[PDB]
């Protein structure tokens, strides 16, 4: 019974994301927006033999019609990295894109859940929050910075190393979504896994730099797209299941947080009909993980401020 | 336990196709091949938290390693249509691509199911079979021209018209995969549907020009990609199920046929452990449908001969 | 002070062609048309320090404006070959394009010189003509099939073999613009050059399949663009000098001709103030060249007919 | 008789750049280099009827042979801006490229004139200089940051406002190549022009942000390509004319400088057979212009520092 909109639906991420969404019996209405190529993408997906009615929308003039009556909005719209770039080098470009798109959501679907994929998530969620404030519709329980791909990677890597089924592995990942702000809580991993500090340090670095590993392997042809489409769909499915009253649905996401001195932080979250039902916090951690959290906060605060500062200048 | 190869994995069809395969618990190994970009696509997909081991291969030297030990090979490689073009206009381009890649399959995984997506299917399948004949390993029960998207479209359109759930609609589609060679047997639809003639005619034509409809909408950005990924994945899963012993798996597909005077033809096929268990044939059709079959045989024969001739001229 | 229009200006040929035209003191107004990207291209060129004013038009609504008051119109618009394709494979797409564009030329700038680059030239010129006849403004002295790249190539290939300065070389080339219809009259080359038969065969072969050797080297990335931008510019410059009144300006081009039983043919044309001043005809040829002319007529006649018969279906 | 190398020859700038170079009798050998597509660009150009011997090279393995015996090396190789990006957001990506290409130049053609187009120019020239210093072959008279397009834009806008022929206009532009650092000395224009302060500030603004405007106009399709090919060809031509002993050849360019407290700076340059013959200096400037210089200096210093610091990390 759910209506989902994808803003940036024509991109590397947008298209496979929209495919996974079209395939799902959770979605009953799928609206697709972009500045380019949307009608062709929409006609393509509309042929798939599932119940979701698909409709494409092109240009800022048609953005309002797209957002009308939306339960959930996902935002891959944005520019991806090239080899060498940091996530921060994309800031100027993506800030503008996010501000414009979130404003429309604020005006035309303020009760919707907003899932921002565009980078850097550490700054673009603050932008989304303030933009919603500036239109007087802010609800911190419905704005999500999608960090799911970090969890998905953590699970895959730990599964590979221990020879486990990655469907049975669950690694909480907290903090933010860039470099050393990504903190894998291997001590909270289910099932429990024992590593020497040797491997545990590499495993942590592997998770932190996984996004850059992929950018290097694509040699200028973009960043993670297919895996991100999987993670983005997974998060939307969790969210939509929770909104149908499924119980015990937990996902980590970058949101408005009380858990630290940082006003935005990613922790595991109990999702429900409200959006965020309850924030489960950092919980019990190892010294090594405590350390990483302390180091990450400086950088996190800078990125949050940078986002709030940008909204002031509109 | 299925080991699947995708040849043309970096393209518009191949990337999302590879994603759907990677997500499936039916696939235990996913080997990807292309002449460009493959290692980035594999890196990206390798991070998804499912059991299938992903491996990328690039260039002719690496093709035999992609194909070794494979149960199924999907071949979406090939040049897509631009607006105005027929599928036949791609022939000279794609004939060489398909001949080369099928020669490699015949050499390195002769016992695999070979699923050709590359257009024009009405000609590229005959090419595939003649290549396997020159290598002395032609098994006509394992070579499939993937027509599944024509069935997926038919199901969607019928359901849209009658207000049904498309998951519950099943339209056999026969003949070939180009214009008037696409023959949707609406009279054999489950559930039985009755349409006034004017609606039945418009529906039948819409199914036939569905691909051309998507090319127009995309305005030179290519042909159907996301829905073709859906259709090819569906077909591969059907094949794998049947290989795992599942009973009553029926899919339409353009194969070696003696149902009409055409050497190749698409009809419903019961699949089993060794590919085609039984060609279920045309069955009983309406006169309208009888007329489209008569009208399609000339074009089909020409396209078959065209393909056979290409392998002759070598 | 010639007013030139480039239809298809955002393309691989269209862009560098537009650069060469912008760079010329002959051009006072450069109007650029395409269905995509034309505003960015126009803005780009408008920064160049030449006097030509640049204006960019987008989509068929703005096509009339683009052609208003034009003296010469260049049509590189169309779709390029991929490896393996013949020029004939592009017929369906490009015939529709040329017919649509030349229809507006005929409506909005009937007096202008019309230079068609879009392949297959052997068919697209007849189309242009039959479209102009249909609007009752056909002037056979103003419609040119741009065969210049053949000449340019021939000059270069002769000069590499005789170690000559290609600037001083002039080989006339007659017939059409596809495979065996391209007839390089080496016997009429200035300066005079003597080759044994085997070298004369291989040289002529090289000239005929040069387009295809470039399509192979580009390996999917399209056909000749830069050298066709050069050849196109040269012809437009030649044409314009004559319109200003320069005496003795001769360029080979594929036009309505009565030299052979083929109703369209390429020969050296003396250009003047009203288009073609005088068709200079074949002239003196060798035995080898008479063999090639006679062998070529059947293929030209067919391509001429395909083009003519296409306009009837409109 | 000059032997020019183009690194990044397959790009949007590189291809038209390479064309203009091939069209000049000043060039005897044009070696083209890229990581992709160069063979097909080379073949395309090799057909043009001018004397330049064209040769394609592909991948870091062939780079050394591209550079042997070269007189001028031009480096447009790099990533262009998207809308909203500053030239400096490209630093991390383009620094690595420039450092690697210039490293090869230092080993294989240390005596050649090095013309860097890659952005951000304010930092890439320092990178080149320091890479050349590491290999003990630094000559500050031979390393140029192509600011030429800034001058070409200044000429054009001034010529539009005063109804002049832009070919008879020269505005010196000084400082650097990014935002406020671009300082067009309108007071030193020839022929003399004077604008009211309100028109003068707007003109100055238009020149400073001209590159960003073309990016805006292209809506994500890249940055200025054709005009940059013009500006870069112009510069190489000036540099080759002077190398042949021509006199009175003056071009602005960002080079090693002591005209200000900036260690690198752009001012008009007298060019001769050793490269830089004489720095002509800033000259007499208005209050408005002197103020812009003062404001600019801290930004240039930072950009220069950024580049130097990068090479210390290798
Ligand atoms: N949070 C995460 O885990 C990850 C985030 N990303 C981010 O996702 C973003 C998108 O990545 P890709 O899809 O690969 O890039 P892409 O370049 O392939 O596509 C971007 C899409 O955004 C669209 N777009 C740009 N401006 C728009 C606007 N104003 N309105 C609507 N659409 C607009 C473009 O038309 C294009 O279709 C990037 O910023 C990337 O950094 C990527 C991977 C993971
Ligand atoms: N049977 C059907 O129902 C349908 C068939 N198609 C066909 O699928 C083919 C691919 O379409 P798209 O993926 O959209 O095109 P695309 O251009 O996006 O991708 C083509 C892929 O084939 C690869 N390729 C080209 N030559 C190759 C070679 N020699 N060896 C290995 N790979 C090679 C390219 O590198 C690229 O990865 C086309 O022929 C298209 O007409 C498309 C839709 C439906
Ligand atoms: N006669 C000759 O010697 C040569 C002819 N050609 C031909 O030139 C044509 C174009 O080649 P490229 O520029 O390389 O192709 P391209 O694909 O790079 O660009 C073609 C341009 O035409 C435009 N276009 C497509 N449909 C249009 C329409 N309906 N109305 C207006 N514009 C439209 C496209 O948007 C694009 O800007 C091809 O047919 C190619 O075969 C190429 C080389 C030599
Ligand atoms: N100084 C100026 O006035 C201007 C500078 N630019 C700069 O020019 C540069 C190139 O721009 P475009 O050609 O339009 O972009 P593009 O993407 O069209 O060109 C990229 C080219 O660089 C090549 N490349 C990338 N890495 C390479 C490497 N490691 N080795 C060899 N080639 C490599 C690519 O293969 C491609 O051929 C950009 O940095 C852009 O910001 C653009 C306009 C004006
Ligand atoms: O690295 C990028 O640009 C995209 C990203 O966040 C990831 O892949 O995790
Ligand atoms: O039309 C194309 O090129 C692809 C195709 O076969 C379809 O969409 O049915
Ligand atoms: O091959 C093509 O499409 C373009 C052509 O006619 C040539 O390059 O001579
Ligand atoms: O803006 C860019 O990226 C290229 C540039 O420097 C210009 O056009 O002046």
């Amino acid at each position: 019974n759910a209506k989902v909109a994808v803003l940036g639906a024509s991109g590397g991420i947008g298209q496979p994301l929209s495919l996974l969404l079209k395939n799902s019996p959770l979605v009953s209405r799928l609206t697709l927006y972009d500045i380019a190529h949307t009608p062709g993408v929409a006609a393509d997906l509309s042929h798939i033999e599932t119940k979701a009615a698909v409709k494409g929308y092109l240009g800022p003039e048609q953005l309002p019609d797209c957002l009308k009556g939306c339960d959930v909005v996902v935002i891959p719209a944005g520019v991806p990295r090239k080899p060498g770039m940091t996530r921060d080098d994309l800031f100027n470009t993506n800030a503008t894109i996010v501000a414009t798109l979130t404003a429309a959501c604020a005006q035309h679907c303020p009760e919707a859940m907003i899932c921002v994929i565009a980078n850097p998530v550490n700054s673009t969620i603050p932008i989304t929050a303030e933009v919603f404030k500036k239109h007087g519709v802010y609800n911190p329980n419905k704005i999500f910075g999608v960090t799911t791909l970090d969890i998905v990677r953590a699970n895959t890597f730990v599964a590979e190393l221990k020879g486990l089924d990655p469907a049975r592995v669950n690694v909480p990942v907290i903090g933010g979504h860039a470099g050393k702000t990504i903190i894998p809580l291997i001590s909270q991993c289910t099932p429990k896994v024992d590593f020497p500090q040797d491997q545990l340090t590499a495993l942590t670095g592997r998770i932190q730099e996984a996004g850059t590993e992929v950018v290097k392997a694509k040699a200028g042809a973009g960043s993670a797209t297919l895996s991100m489409a999987y993670a983005g769909a997974r998060f939307v499915f969790s969210l939509v299941d929770a909104m149908n009253g499924k119980e015990g649905v937990v996902e980590c996401s970058f949101v408005k947080s009380q858990e630290t001195e940082c006003t935005y932080f990613s922790t595991p979250l109990l999702l429900g009909k409200k959006g965020i039902e309850k924030n489960l916090g950092i919980g019990k951690v190892s010294s090594f993980e405590e350390k990483m959290i302390s180091d990450a906060i400086p950088e996190l605060k800078a990125s949050i401020k940078k986002g709030e500062d940008f909204v002031k200048t509109l």
